[PDB]
């Protein structure tokens, strides 16, 4: 059926269809035109996504994940990962290979299987609305995403039973929810997105020429580790350095109280963004060696501002690189657009507006664009928006690892994809057997300052003096921006096997394995949800059953009003637990002994 948008978000995931030549974002069951990216695993066996993983984390804190994306294609050993170590209420470890995973309930789980989650509420959104399956997706990324954090998003859309047609750069689908009615100018924008987690910068040019709208990515490029988490950290932080101040006590030690305070920082945060001063005020908080106690502290804009400034500041440089890297100036610029909540606090606008010395247009959403953007995209792929042409980049140089821990660059950082390129290699040694090709991302000079893809062990040649075969090795990256490296013997065309060591990401076995475990999942949910009903039934018949007796009154024999006391009461106890078959049992019970009491009612 339809191919739908999905903006899978650091904070925040929304998803679009295309309506025609029109698109639109989809409401949630809760109603809500985006859904927080929370995944919550109940004591019960439930899963639970958004506004009701919300909900409970103050109750299941080492079991509601959220900031996975942050997560999502990174190592353990991470600086990045290793600072959110100690900062996450639920536990981060370290997979078999070395990769960032998660670990709920005693089992280790892999970032994609718990974003999988997420993708899953949006699919089932989808198809409530569309009232058929969706099996296809176009999936959003960070610009600034690695081949790992592409490959595992990818991944994650996989476990969650879609078929990804293509994994869209966020800014570049901001660009063409922008460029559906809008100019049409041949244009050339800047597109700022700082979202929760993370931070891009696009230059694009949108020329449009007899009909045929062209968007070329210019350059690229950002921080995938930059977001309004940073900035509600520097709020948190603040406020224990004063509670430790004004009360003596480092709150930090608290589980629940660092979750509820991390959601009054937050709260604080947007709220100063049209407030001149707000007021941290969290009553109960924790109780110490005397009784419950209460923070309150209050907090100007101008107090927001001086602990967050620097890291509005780190976003400012990737766009004087980006600008170089474009070849443009400032002023060569027709428009600025913000993307991104973390766009709406004053200070990040008028940064920003003042760097490119241009108001940015008030005309784009900042929550939308991109899942809007990504059901464009998913249109141009099956035909449905015609005369759109697309030429996206990869954000990062890929190069080898060379003699002296050196890097050569192969593909550049801002080269238009998809892209091949082709190299021979050969052997060194007189007999070699195996000759190693050590890939990796990154522009800075030396190998170990780089990120590494892993270890292509071309195996298996055929004995020979020095410098014997000629090995072809071709790089290609994909329209996902993903790298894909095969080979061949130059002289008979005869493909050679690639092994690949020391990577990071998921293997096809844990993959097809995840995509069952997902669908087990949903399988529970959907006895959770049928437990719930049941719940509502044994209620339903709880009240029915009490009218009645109370209408009944002194006609009813005390016999029979001594035994549907006792079965209301039994039905009552079922009914707050967790188990569908005593609740069944105990409102059957119910229902015999109040029999004739319901006939003649
Ligand atoms: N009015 C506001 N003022 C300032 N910040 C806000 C406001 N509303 C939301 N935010 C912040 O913006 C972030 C959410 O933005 P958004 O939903 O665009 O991010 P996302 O797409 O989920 O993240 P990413 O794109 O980084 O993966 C959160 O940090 C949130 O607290
Ligand atoms: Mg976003």
């Amino acid at each position: 059926g339809k191919i739908i948008g999905i903006d899978l978000g650091t904070t925040n995931s929304c998803v679009a269809i295309m309506d025609g030549t029109t698109p639109r974002v989809l409401e949630n069951a809760e109603g809500d035109r985006t859904t927080p990216s929370i995944i919550a695993y109940t004591q019960d066996g439930c899963t639970l996504v958004g506004q009701p993983a919300k909900r409970q984390a103050v109750t299941n804190p080492q079991n509601t994940l959220f900031a996975i994306k942050r997560l999502i294609g990174r190592r353990f050993q991470d600086e990045e990962v290793q600072r959110d170590v100690s900062i996450m209420p639920f536990k981060i470890i370290a997979a078999d290979n070395g990769d960032a995973w998660v670990e709920v309930k005693g089992q280790k789980m892999a970032p994609p299987q718990i974003s999988a989650e997420v993708l899953k509420k949006m699919k089932k959104t989808a198809e409530d609305y569309l009232g058929e399956p969706v099996t296809e997706a176009v999936i959003t990324v960070p610009a600034y995403f690695n081949d790992a954090q592409r490959q595992a998003t990818k991944d994650a859309g996989r476990i969650a039973g879609l078929e990804v047609k293509r994994i869209i750069n966020e800014p570049t689908a901001a660009a063409l929810a922008y460029g559906l009615d809008k100019g049409t100018g041949n244009r050339t924008i800047a597109v700022y997105d700082l979202g929760g987690g993370a931070f891009d910068i696009s230059i694009i040019e949108i020329d449009e020429v007899d009909g045929e709208k062209t968007f070329e990515v210019l350059a690229t490029n950002g921080d995938t580790h930059l977001g309004g988490e940073d900035f509600d950290s520097r709020l948190i932080n603040y406020l224990v350095e004063e509670f430790k101040k004004d009360q003596g006590i480092d709150l930090r030690n608290d589980p629940l109280a660092m979750q509820r305070l991390k959601e009054a920082a937050e709260k604080a945060k947007i709220e100063l963004s049209s407030a001149q001063q707000t007021d941290v005020n969290l009553p109960y908080i924790t109780a110490d060696a005397t009784g419950p106690k209460h923070m309150n502290i209050k907090v100007t804009r101008a107090k927001l501002e001086s602990l967050v400034e620097d890291l509005v500041n780190r976003s400012i440089e990737p766009l004087k690189v980006a600008l170089q890297d474009a070849g443009l100036s400032v002023s060569d610029i027709d428009d600025v657009i913000l993307v991104g909540g973390q766009t709406r606090m004053p200070m990040v606008q008028k940064k920003v507006a003042e760097f490119f010395g241009k108001e940015p247009r008030k005309d784009v959403n900042p929550d939308e664009a991109v899942a809007i953007g990504a059901a464009v995209q998913g249109g141009v792929l099956t035909g449905d928006v015609k005369d759109v042409l697309l030429l996206d980049v990869t954000p990062l140089s890929l190069g080898i690892e060379t003699m002296g821990g050196v890097m050569t660059t192969l593909i550049a950082k801002n080269t238009t994809i998809p892209t091949k390129h082709s190299q021979v290699f050969s052997t060194a040694e007189d007999n070699q057997s195996a000759v190693t090709i050590h890939v990796l991302q990154g522009e800075r000079k030396r190998a170990a300052d780089n990120k590494s893809l892993g270890q292509f062990n071309l195996d298996g040649i055929n004995p020979a003096p020095r410098g014997m075969p000629q090995i072809e090795v071709t790089f290609d990256i994909d329209a996902d921006g993903i790298l894909h490296v095969s080979a061949k013997d130059k002289n008979s065309g005869k493909e050679q096997k690639i092994t690949i060591k020391a990577s990071s990401g998921l293997n096809e076995d844990e993959i097809q394995k995840m995509v069952r475990d997902a669908e087990a999942n949903a399988e529970a949910d959907r006895k959770c949800e049928e437990l719930v009903q049941t719940r509502n039934q044994g209620d339903h018949l709880l009240h029915s059953t009490r009218k009645q007796v109370e209408e009944a009154g002194d006609k009813l024999p005390a016999d029979d009003k001594t035994a549907i006391e006792s079965a209301l009461t039994a039905l009552e106890t079922a009914l707050k637990g967790e188990d569908k078959a005593a609740i069944e049992a105990k409102m059957q019970e119910l229902a015999q002994v109040s029999q004739k009491l319901m006939e003649i009612a």
